[PDB]
């Protein structure tokens, strides 16, 4: 077996074994259990799971916030307001200013936004 | 008997009586089913055994993971995308492990990466 | 000077002493004028210059070759052809990233054809 492989589930199993089982497993079980709930999935700190998963899990929650947001202009800053750190996110990976990328998500829609 | 064992029995006992015992049953053998596929363990609402048997269940697995994704034979394989697979399966463990050791989650995920060959989720 | 450097240098300074000049010239020039077109990249002789460079020329390249595929008009393209198109440009491309990771071509090639809508050459 890969030296490299080893040393990795050499560290996580030892890291593993010098931590309070009880405590580590009432917190494996709380991440889990916020991992699957899968709902509130832009304050989740997921993006944990296996990306051609989570991408589509992506997509497929945008339609479901919309979903839940319409009931005009009132719709739009809901469906803003559940993704303003999304939002950023985007501007951070697009190497774009945020506060300019959300002024002008803002203008382009009838959004009040964070900057 | 001593009556706190009584109340908890009493209670679980009465939370039962309360639920639609149909939906509970396939929920528990769902559960159940779930908790005995023994394979992904690190994604089993599991965890819910004693922990002397998770305890070894957890070596047990890694040791299997490692096996699985070391698709390096002797039809090749690199280093990193063997322990890439290794990480993305152990991702959620992971965090766990930071919470638990009182660590910056990301952080510790972000050494991970840097001292493993890894593409860290952080 | 490190005595290996030297010699490294000693090499292909004298390597480049006893062959033909101006067929070398001829070739230097046209292995750089292929290498600097930039844009199909993925045939290029290429993964010559460095790798951090290399690595997001690459991701770069891809987003590109994404909007140059992509004929949908808003008359039209549609899905199945362009992503045909992207398939077809990287197929050399996929072939390498099987082989890197030591698993089977074609069924790495026939996998990506059934979880895209994708015709494949494997």
């Amino acid at each position: 077996m890969k030296p490299q492989l080893l040393a990795l589930k050499q560290f996580v199993q030892t890291e593993f074994e010098k931590v309070d089982f009880e405590t580590f497993r009432q917190n494996f079980n709380r991440c889990l259990e916020r991992e699957q709930s899968t709902l509130l999935i832009y304050e989740d700190d997921d993006y944990d799971d296996q990306s051609f998963f989570l991408k589509p899990m992506l997509s497929d929650a945008f339609f479901i916030s919309s979903e839940v947001v319409k009931q005009v202009k009132s719709c739009c800053q809901s469906f803003y307001e559940a993704l303003t750190l999304f939002i950023s996110a985007l501007a951070i990976t697009k190497g774009v200013d945020v506060g300019r990328y959300h002024q002008q998500l803002g203008k382009r829609f009838g959004v009040l936004t964070v900057y």
